[PDB]
């Protein structure tokens, strides 16, 4: 399940580099993930399209795990999945909060 292979999946990426990724990205919900450490968790960057203090902000949300079953990863107390791809596929899809629920995955 070593996400590595999403759009959005950064691996040893940083808060600085995904926001310099998001900001090349634009779309508006930039998506992008980095791995943490803890129970195993992964970071999720999103970003909206942002080129000054207008309003676009960027936002990297950990993937909180909770023992799967049910699920485990989320980033909101809501919506746990057994995987960033899963927690980010449902993200990237139907809602789930998150700046536009995973508008574009962020690949850089």
């Amino acid at each position: 399940n070593n996400l590595e292979t999403y759009e959005w999946y950064n691996k040893s990426i940083s808060r600085d580099k995904a926001e310099k990724l998001l900001l090349d990205t634009g779309k508006e919900g930039a998506f992008m993930v980095r791995d943490s450490r803890t129970p195993g968790t992964y970071t999720v960057s999103v970003f909206t399209k942002a080129i000054i203090s207008e309003n676009p902000c960027i936002k990297h949300y950990h993937i909180k795990e909770t023992n799967d079953s049910p699920k485990r990863y989320y980033v909101a107390e809501k919506y746990v999945f057994d995987s960033i791809p899963l927690l980010i596929q449902y993200h990237q899809y139907n809602g789930g909060g998150l700046v536009t629920r995973l508008r574009y995955p962020v690949c850089g």
